[PDB]
């Protein structure tokens, strides 16, 4: 659905047609002026930051494996006739349909008792979902994965892509597939019987010479080298193909260009007027297009194991009755051709629709992950009751949508109830530790971070215990629509620091809230404050990211009693465009506005610009 | 887009069509009466400056690098022809105060003396001919015949760009395509070599015409309005800003022409930008002066247009200077606090100074510049009227050729019933 | 004063740059002018009663 993925965009946000993506990884963001302030009884010191960038990474990487599962059928694009009141195929008007046609008279009686069982196979999303990844290996062919390449990196731990990804050989996205061709068989109109577990399709004239090549290869196996995200591992889809073109299917070509796959789809929906499996192909390819590189070193936890595709088995039975197929189509709903519509004229805007999804997904599982067990709304059961449909199994796009509806607050409606697609909600669900590999950089690591040895020379490889997941990504395109004082994403915000004279800098939080909003500001205000837990005697940085420049409380990487002592006599001006706290004397009071947002996106440490119309 | 950029332009100054500009340098200001009165515990004393001259300097000097690439190029090939007699001097002033002075050698090394059209040798990428029953190449549609002329425009505009002298027009760019398919009825001519400045316009309008490319083409005009001209700076500090190299094509209606038809979807003013640059092409000169102008001087405080007029739009530094007389380093930071005249030294500069002055964009809002007409500062009151535009070139008046320009601009509907907000 | 000036500021009027070299004294700084014309210098810190 191109209509509900489009609304998720922000207003400032004017997107252009062509985007020309040269890399694997892309720092999306916008760029604010920042109006600091800091009072104090000696006097107020005031900064302004003009240009403020506040990015997320996103990559072209990710572990992912596709499996074939039964799936409900989509009735859309038969005749109107056949249906009755209700709608539902009433069988006694297909039998009179089929009569009065073009057919062979000998076939009528043998055909009409197998339509019980072939007319409900329709379902071709795994067809066009396997074209839609061919589309974009050949436009975004040129894209580079390097093995010995740094997957994250914070100063303190180090997190290579040998680690997450072995069995991994250094190979561009065009030279990573090697796909075999599956056999794309003329249908015969006088053919005995039906051939059932065989999908037929229909085709408008003559099957072009590149035609052939490509549904060839969209019918096979996916045996990936490098892991990318849109060249993931997906099993056969079928062995043969047949084509119900009276013009003869041309022989295989062997090559074809990126123009030669739109020209394929056009043709197969308009045929078979399959307009809704190709927006659900659209939804599913928008979960799987791009993942999130991990804000902390301890959000690698939701990538260690792969993450199932559900990819419904093809089957398609209109090659067999190409007389129920006509002009006049049943749909449920009006606007069923403004998916694909949308996709023909702008292609490289699925890359906009495909982070707004993502980001939406990650920012909830986040703040999902800080509920306890025991509440009606929890980890386990916050789909069942979002969900007022008939869905088959609670997975794929239906657990990915009830996430983007509690973020915007909004009402999503589809169609047809389809449970295909990524499932993300797997390392959450296990509710057990996660055992993420890294190599040290210095030799003071296991103090801030929860290793499993306490001394560790540099170089070394070791293992961080993760318990509780923190979030993945920080809002971005949904920043201040619906905000919550975890992320704390407000335009304007304060906090009051009440510290006396007889105190000789060192200050105590017995509040957890206030520290988190203290920590984040002095970071905007580009200042390095360690802050150290008087009970347990662990230490934490506030510098602890370097996109977004901001202090989350799930940075603490412990859940305890809340003692925190700040020694304002250490604190280090880092960064560039700052404001000093040279000897602060009685109650502090910081506080920030951002004014207006100007839409940036960076690749490879230069600025990448949208052009076209 | 023509109608924002008009804007900025002072309410008392309106351009002739024509600007013959022969040389890397213009001064532009104007000329301001100010009638000051005094006042102390001494006594009042009354005084009035005739004829005061408040200007800034722009060149055409800016070390840069790399359907809306393609209508760039074909822009940069314009000016290229047009203005085609502009000499860069390696050993020649930057700036020069009286104390200090930085040469063409320092900041823009790998350079040497040539003209404008002697700095590029562009190559031709191939203008091949799409066959109408085929089933990481563009395809463009095309009005008739593609004239002879018009070959050698679209080969090079796809070709790299590879300069020898610092031109901000001819900034390096990487090579766009190496084919390019053209849906012409009658089959295209083979490349001639050579083509005039007017031949460039025919190739744009086309192009433009067939496509139905308005919006792609307001989008490079905006685009070429930043990197046209580049500030002279005002102080020798303010050089730290041009020290590093500031940082700066598919289409598919050649294939499927059924999509372009007679009803395209569009703002109803979407043919605008277009319609005056074919009209009065050498108006971008103030509209790209108007723009960089507002930029930065903002930056002492790009579409910082919005801050300066207040509308709603839809590490330390190491300057490399060259020693003049010998009590330089007690003006400037300097490494070395002993020099002699010829000495080559280097300046610390940590917070950046302004660029430039407000001139356009002179009290249409004033800030503590204190660019006002009117004020009183404490007594001294002075009043600023009688302002007239002068542009000065190689030490001589520059002067406006042509006609008058007549205003060309659409209205908000043309037959639309119902403001779709969208 | 401007930012493009590094600090030096020239007192045209004799009236308030008595009254800027008498209040830096009561916050306790030590400033030091010099004259342009004859070339002679003079310090705020010129008594140690008032």
């Amino acid at each position: 659905m191109s209509s509900l993925l489009n609304s998720l965009l922000p207003e400032y946000f004017k997107p252009k047609t062509n985007l020309n993506i040269n890399s694997s990884r892309v720092q999306y963001g916008f760029n604010a002026r920042i109006d600091m302030q800091y009072e104090d009884d000696s006097g107020t010191r005031k900064g302004s930051r003009p240009n403020a960038f506040m990015s997320n990474t996103v990559a072209f990487i990710g572990n992912y494996e596709g499996i074939i599962v039964d799936d409900i059928p989509i009735l859309d694009g038969l005749r109107a006739d056949i249906f009755d009141t209700h709608g539902d195929l009433d069988m006694g008007l297909v039998e009179d349909a089929l009569s009065k046609s073009t057919m062979i008279r000998r076939n009528v009686p043998t055909y009409t008792a197998y339509a019980s069982e072939l007319l409900y196979k329709r379902n071709l999303t795994s067809l066009f979902y396997n074209m839609l990844r061919l589309y974009y290996i050949k436009k975004w062919g040129s894209i580079k994965y390097e093995k010995d390449a740094i997957f994250y990196d914070n100063g303190h731990a180090c997190l290579l892509n040998r680690q997450l990804f072995p069995k991994s050989r250094d190979a561009s996205l065009e030279s990573s597939l090697s796909l075999p061709e599956a056999e794309i068989a003329m249908l015969d109109p006088g053919l005995e019987f039906p051939e059932e577990d065989v999908p037929a399709i229909l085709w408008h004239g003559r099957v072009s010479s590149r035609a052939t090549c490509i549904l060839g290869q969209a019918c096979s196996e996916f045996a990936p080298l490098a892991p990318f995200s849109i060249a993931h591992y997906s099993p056969q889809l079928t062995r043969k193909l047949f084509v119900n073109a009276p013009a003869g299917i041309e022989p295989s070509s062997g090559r074809y260009t990126h123009e030669d796959v739109k020209d394929a789809i056009t043709i197969l929906v308009s045929a078979n007027q399959a307009y809704t499996d190709f927006e659900a192909a659209y939804l599913m390819l928008a979960q799987t297009l791009v993942s999130p590189v991990p804000r902390t070193a301890e959000a690698s936890a939701w990538f260690i194991n792969a993450g199932m595709v559900n990819m419904p088995t093809l089957s398609c039975a209109n090659g067999y009755y190409p007389a129920l197929t006509n002009v006049n189509p049943y749909h449920r709903l009006d606007t069923w051709k403004d998916t694909l519509n949308h996709w023909v004229a702008y292609p490289d805007m699925l890359f906009y629709h495909s982070v707004a999804m993502i980001e939406s997904c990650y920012v909830e599982l986040g703040n999902v992950a800080r509920v306890s067990d025991s509440d009606a709304i929890n980890k386990y059961t916050f789909t069942e009751l979002s969900v007022q449909g008939r869905p088959v199994m609670n997975r794929g796009i239906i657990v990915d949508l009830t996430l983007v509806a509690m973020r915007t607050g909004r009402e999503i409606s589809l169609p047809y109830p389809v449970s295909c697609g990524l499932t993300r909600t797997d390392a959450l669900l296990q509710g057990t530790e996660i055992h993420v590999p890294v190599v040290v950089k210095d030799i003071d690591m296991p103090q801030y971070y929860n290793a499993i040895d306490k001394d560790v020379i540099e170089g070394q490889e070791t293992v961080i215990k993760v318990k509780q997941l923190p979030p993945a990504m920080y809002p971005i395109y949904t920043y201040g629509i619906n905000t919550t004082e975890f992320y704390s994403d407000h335009f304007e915000d304060q906090v009051q620091v009440e510290m006396a004279p007889i105190d000789n800098g060192k200050a105590v939080f017995n509040d957890a809230r206030k520290f988190s909003k203290f920590m984040s500001i002095m970071r905007m205000m580009g200042n390095d404050v360690t802050a150290t837990d008087l009970v347990t005697g662990r230490k934490v940085s506030n510098w602890a990211d370097n996109s977004s420049g901001r202090f989350l409380y799930t940075d603490v990487k412990y859940e305890g009693q809340t003692a925190f002592l700040v020694d304002m006599d250490t604190v280090k001006a880092r960064d560039h465009c700052w404001v000093s706290i040279v000897d602060p004397n009685g109650t502090m009071n910081l506080s920030y506005k951002m004014t207006n947002f100007r839409a940036a996106m960076f690749s490879r440490n230069k600025p990448l610009y949208m052009t076209g119309g």
